[PDB]
């Protein structure tokens, strides 16, 4: 299942996004495994909060983190969890966590299969209080789970998105 | 997973399911993709209707339009994107579309399976309403996708049905 | 998917299940399908009772009833059908119906996935109120099925729920 | 608010009915309390099973057990828990309870606010699984509070549920 | 109940919406009663199409078509039937229908309690895909009631529902 | 409706809430209004933090802060938004906001109510993993309200409440 998934039809900036936690959905950490080609209960999150919008990530990717670039992906209604999404970067948020330096990209879907968010050209255009929310959600998120920690460095652009996905394409490669 | 299925049982009476769209689900159409093994996100639906009824398709068939089979399934509660059912025809809706000739069929599942819809022994003992409601969410679910139109043409019966799914699985084969 | 999900990490006591129905899901019951990598719609409750906690079974084993061992899972929020969690075993209801002596597993999460549940040490420590939920769905569910019966015996221990998955996983491999 | 809705326009066979508990709503029991003008948690029923369709009753009327007349209301989406519905009667369940000889009203509403359901003309229209699952329920929702029982006689037709309804308007109004 | 909630704090730019039907609600079509007090059943949509945002009404006032002034409320979740909100008005869609010529406003909350929204300042800033959804919505949803029909004119701004707003106080006043 | 509901039938130990907000419910802030007799949107909580448990209110109190003394209500399933619920208290969180100090009541149903509730005797008996999130809710949720803070100071028991529940009733009545 996941593990023939191509990385994107055009990389890095026509790429695939395998949907782990739905927007909204009950605080209920999933991840893909590769191996089962099922996903797996992670976690349930300690403090009960939920993505504010839907999160995956790119198959055939590694990251300096050791797991494939993770993804948020913004949509009008919730995505399944374990469907794939054909999608575009806007930008990206910089942390630090436990794990070591992590980046969570930020997309939408192509623009054929989600016209509703054809006008978000960047991470710009994404309203004020949306990013607000995905910054407090990742700096709270983890505050009863011991030894675990996240500092929010900042947002960056497309062109920071692209890099880390074409890195993490190759890193897959060996 | 989806390319393993058997197209049925006992064809064309007796085939199987897999669905797509649940019924009142989000307005956003999944496609299974037997390549990946997991279910595409494929649009969002411009209008954001939703479909009425179970929406999905019959696996090692190839339609006239260069698909498999698709058949909407009648159910007291919505089934799980995914999951596959043993079902039995009803009748088919005839419209035409961008794609071409396009039919739908109507099928509820095998009577061991939902006693609930044992009563209804073909598309005449679907409710008027519930017909009416199918008709018109297929004349204007594409309204606002350009280039996409669909006209309706009328009901047939289970003869008609089971036509397109022997038609069908022929097709498929070679 | 379903065929290659390892019994355990570390048999009996830390085991996988693979969800079939969630906790209060609509009343449909699925059961996964190794030969396929799907969920099937098994059948709709006659009675319209839903299952009071998560259900599903432990891969790679074969109970008495030809099935693999069946656990109920508890969880704070329902888990997502198709999903694997890492579980272990409170005890286990005894009963007995139409394929012959039955006997459901009940379990939590690994303490790591599920802090919530860490304090549920065995079936002495699940709330009376749930265990008699439990119980009153499985002697009442069948209730509306022609030539299906339930006949609940009581409960057991840790001790027993071991023997029945070690003894599941020995009558799998042959 | 509940204490000033009339019974009906037109008595008894087009009569109003408060909604206290939705069709398939989580298994809590509310009841309408006319001194206070809102709904009240009466119990969380001890089974946890749900209402399989609409509950509520008919204002300005007293029943035998010192209670407003009940009635059960079936639509193809559930109501709104305190909203007010016009409808017309079908038929009725004969129950005896603690509180001592009981009957249940099964009613659609009003032709012009649900044209879903205007083929259903009696009880006898209503299909057996759904009049099965309304029996089933009744027999079992009590099984885990001490004290409470119910035996279910049968069912009767509209002539019956026309006389509960004018006998109730009749008792109210001393 | 709903007789006593003021048209507005500052009238026609600050006014109370009592709420109706929620956004993506299931399609019925609740309407306030101020003799009763209560939301009552008016019918279920025939099409079975939803409301894509959140409706209401201004009390205390009147418009042209005998009913209080409809208002179409703009939220990034759905709001409670029944429940108030302070709003200002973005614009109005112009129509005609069975009971004459008919408006609908639209809306979005006062900034305070809805910071989201804080950036529609106008019916030109509100997304493309969702003023196409609405104008399809009123077009369609009628499509299966005998006798009634929607013919949409246009979108107009902030001062023809200001007018709106002053019209319909003053004429509910005498 | 609201301004009539008693503050109990046996105070301070047997009390009324009236509830606001539903457990887990989309973060949105409603407010009983006793003026209007309805549920008014106060606001979009600014870090979409969701309450971990039902909230509310006890009608004809007073508190220093010049609001009714505010309740949390523990339930298995979460309860309708302006329902009232017969309730017990079993301790409080203690903290300080913008409006001065603040406590919140921690309670459960009457135990005839709610059976399931009926061994939670203290807030020493409520599971640490809920605390520590009631706790990081009203730490975190107003963190994108310019001008709003909390600091949490600790739990305390049931006399705690009691003594907040008398001196609400005495300073509401003068
Ligand atoms: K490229
Ligand atoms: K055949
Ligand atoms: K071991
Ligand atoms: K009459
Ligand atoms: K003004
Ligand atoms: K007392
Ligand atoms: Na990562
Ligand atoms: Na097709
Ligand atoms: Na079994
Ligand atoms: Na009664
Ligand atoms: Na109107
Ligand atoms: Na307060």
């Amino acid at each position: 299942s996941f593990s023939n998934v191509p990385a994107g039809k055009d990389l890095p900036q026509d790429f695939n996004v395998i949907i782990e936690i739905p927007a909204q959905s009950e605080p209920v950490k999933y991840e893909a495994d590769k191996a089962l080609g099922l996903l797996v209960v992670d976690r349930f999150i300690g403090t009960g909060m939920r993505y504010p919008v839907n999160y995956g990530f790119i198959p055939q990717t590694l990251s300096g983190d050791g797991d494939p670039v993770d993804v948020l992906v913004i949509t009008p209604f919730p995505l399944l969890a374990g469907s794939v999404v054909r999608a575009r970067a806007l930008g990206m948020l910089k942390m630090t966590d436990e794990s070591g330096v992590d980046a969570k990209l930020v997309a939408v879907p192509h623009d054929k299969v989600c016209p509703m968010t054809a006008n978000l050209k960047s991470i710009d255009d994404v309203p004020a209080y949306l990013k607000d929310q995905i910054k407090h959600f990742f700096e709270q998120y983890k505050a009863l789970e011991k030894g675990k920690w996240v500092k929010v460095e900042g947002w960056d652009g497309i062109d920071a998105a692209h890099k880390e996905i074409t890195d993490g394409v190759a890193n897959f490669k060996k």
